[PDB]
């Protein structure tokens, strides 16, 4: 019988690729774990500290609504910093992701401003890296979504895994996401990323540990969401291999 603390950040502002089905499934994990979750809403972050903070979430948003979440966040730089190179757990989504970097570039070569905390950037096209994605992952299993990104992100931390169909952050690496830490970042987004349950039950293992409670049990029912993820493995399978 057990709480954890959730930093829920910029929910407002960040409307494309929305994180709320993340917490949502968190919420739903965690409690199968007799753990109840306290999410913060924080839209406004002056006087924002980590010590009670166990898990965060940044979405995406339009290049418009991202930079205004980003000169927001811009404010407690510092101790976010600080807070993921100690270890905090942390879900970043598309421009969410993106905006951890230093800069995001435009196909018109405009430079837009990231938070700057890790060392990478992202430029973008006009045309997407569109379509069903399938990663093989060494900790977080298979994981699969659907991409459509003009952004191509490089960088030269961890990754979430190798992509065996699709793209990833760019045309070339067939690797998706950044894992830096106990911190996810990634271009999957919407309804079937939730459906990825070893990506929420890593970020609950990771904050229970640090904080100093059970994480029992471990394993759980995920019939329904092995279910989901094979319609979109199967079909992924059958398709034209993506060139
Ligand atoms: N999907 C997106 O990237 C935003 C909306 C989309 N560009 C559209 O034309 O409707």
């Amino acid at each position: 019988m057990h709480e954890l603390t959730i930093y829920h950040f910029m929910s407002d502002k960040l409307n494309l690729y929305s994180d709320i089905g993340n917490i949502i499934a968190l919420r739903q994990r965690a409690k199968k774990r007799n753990i109840k979750v306290n999410v913060v809403e924080i839209n406004e972050t002056e006087g924002i500290t980590f010590d009670e903070c166990d898990i965060f979430f940044i979405g995406g948003g339009s290049d418009r609504e991202q930079a205004l979440a980003t000169k927001e966040l811009s404010k407690i730089k510092t101790p976010l910093k600080e807070a993921i190179e100690d270890g905090m757990p942390g879900l970043t989504i598309c421009g969410g992701y993106q905006f951890l970097g230093k800069k995001y570039i435009t196909p018109d070569g405009t430079e837009l401003e990231g938070l700057g905390i890790l060392d990478f950037y992202t430029e973008s096209k006009t045309n997407r890296l569109t379509g069903d994605i399938v990663i093989e992952s060494d900790t977080f299993g298979t994981i699969v979504g659907f991409e459509n990104h003009g952004g191509r992100t490089y960088h030269d931390f961890g990754t979430l895994g190798h992509v065996t169909f699709g793209y990833g952050n760019n045309d070339e690496d067939k690797k998706e996401g950044i894992h830096y830490k106990n911190l996810l970042g990634t271009y999957l987004h919407g309804p079937i990323l939730p459906k990825n349950y070893e990506i929420t039950d890593y970020l609950l293992e990771k904050a229970c540990e640090r904080k100093g409670i059970p994480f029992e049990p471990k394993e759980i029912d995920n019939e329904a969401e092995i279910q989901a993820k094979q319609v979109l493995i199967d079909r992924a399978n059958r398709q034209k291999k993506s060139r």
